[PDB]
């Protein structure tokens, strides 16, 4: 990456987003937000990188049509370098460092034998290059009991979330027995946490390309691997925002729950789906929370419920280290996109439906280094509690 840049340009009107559509079909660009060129809208700002290559092609570009621009990051290979910053000494887990699978998949088993009364263990399925799939479920064990679902790495370059569910459990078990609050969610709900879907992404992002989001299952008739996962829900499947071109980073699956993995969680969810009050769905980066829907401009009947609950949740956020989010329904908060998650378990009557996107706003992006790791999840947790706190008294 070295050599790479990623650019900030702002987009005034359509023909300016047309525009863009043209520098797309004659460039490689990777689009970091939105996630492509069909989901800009007018009055509004896309951040995307650049292959050295291409630097001064785009540069002309940019000026040569009056595309008012930023250079956000100026040496990719920098800030992958500043990546992994963690003062921590340890070879193996640890909570604030980027820990890969090999290493998440060991902790899942080490953290159940550690605490047997409160955390359970199961593989909810297997990814399509048969990784297990693990399912935490956190909770004093308990008859007839309320469960929120939590899930993370759903896109494989979004490392902080990943690293949030693991938090999450560190502190669940940390402060049972300590905290009156904690301690009561516990006693009274469960939790399912499923810290990583997209297992063969992640490894991918290990391995070979830091920059992918899909899956890695294999598409008919192309060369071109993967769907997007959060397109691949039975929410208006593929119906706006969202691609039939295997070899698109929005490409939504050959049919809905066509990868094995949104087809487990969307089976567990359905199993169990009289138990899970709350759906929560934890991606990056840009500090927002999004509640349904996003494949429409229709309002949830929920909606001024959802509204008032995401302001407090923002509000309590913030407390720890000012972090500004912002929040809305998905459709006008960013564009119409089919197929995610929140979406469908909310059609599915799961009334609280959430997806955070958490840090940075574009300082870094995805490539968010472990030094941030700790006051990202910190503060999280505080929305999450708030959140929870709510649904428990609304049973
Ligand atoms: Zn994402």
């Amino acid at each position: 990456f070295e050599g790479e840049k990623v650019f900030r340009v702002n987009v005034e009107d359509e023909n300016d987003i047309s525009e863009l559509h043209e520098l797309a079909s004659t460039r490689q660009i990777d689009f970091w937000k939105p996630d492509s060129v069909t989901q800009i809208k007018p009055h509004s700002t896309v951040d995307f990188r650049v292959k050295a290559e291409d630097i001064l092609a785009v540069e002309d570009f940019l000026e040569q049509n009056e595309l008012q621009y930023e250079v956000l990051i100026n040496n990719l290979r920098s800030v992958l370098e500043a990546q992994f910053d963690s003062v921590s000494r340890t070879t193996g887990h640890s909570y604030e460092k980027y820990n890969n699978w090999e290493t998440i998949e060991a902790w899942t088993e080490q953290v159940t034998s550690k605490n047997p009364d409160l955390i359970s263990r199961s593989a909810i399925g297997t990814t399509f290059d048969g990784d297990n799939i693990y399912l935490l479920k956190v909770g004093k064990p308990g008859s007839n009991k309320p469960a929120i679902f939590m899930d993370c790495g759903f896109h494989a370059r979004e490392w902080i979330s990943q690293a949030f569910c693991q938090w999450f459990v560190r502190d669940a078990v940390r402060t049972y027995g300590y905290e009156a609050h904690m301690t009561e969610f516990l006693d009274n709900l469960d939790f399912y946490v499923l810290p990583v879907l997209n297992i063969d992404g992640y490894i991918y992002t290990w391995t070979k390309n830091r920059m992918w989001r899909k899956t890695r299952s294999t598409n008919a008739g192309s060369s071109c691997t993967g769907t997007d996962p959060n397109r691949n829900f039975n929410a208006g499947w593929c119906t706006v925002g969202a691609s039939v071109n295997p070899c698109n980073e929005t490409y939504c699956g050959s049919a809905a729950e066509s990868e094995k993995e949104t087809k487990a969680l969307a089976d567990f969810i359905r199993n169990n789906l009289s138990s899970i009050k709350a759906y929560l769905t934890i991606h990056s980066y840009s500090q927002m929370i999004l509640y349904p829907y996003s494949y429409d401009y229709k309002l949830p009947e929920n909606d001024a419920e959802l509204n008032s609950l995401a302001k407090g949740a923002v509000k309590e956020l913030a407390s720890l280290y000012g972090t500004s989010y912002s929040y809305g329904p998905g459709s006008t908060t960013i564009y119409p996109a089919a197929g995610g998650s929140d979406d469908w378990a909310y059609n599915q009557g799961i009334k609280y439906s959430f997806t955070f996107e958490l840090r940075d706003k574009g300082r870094f992006g995805f490539v968010l280094p472990e030094s941030q790791i700790q006051a990202t999840c910190q503060e999280t947790m505080l929305a999450v509690k708030y959140v929870t706190n709510y649904t428990l008294e609304h049973l």
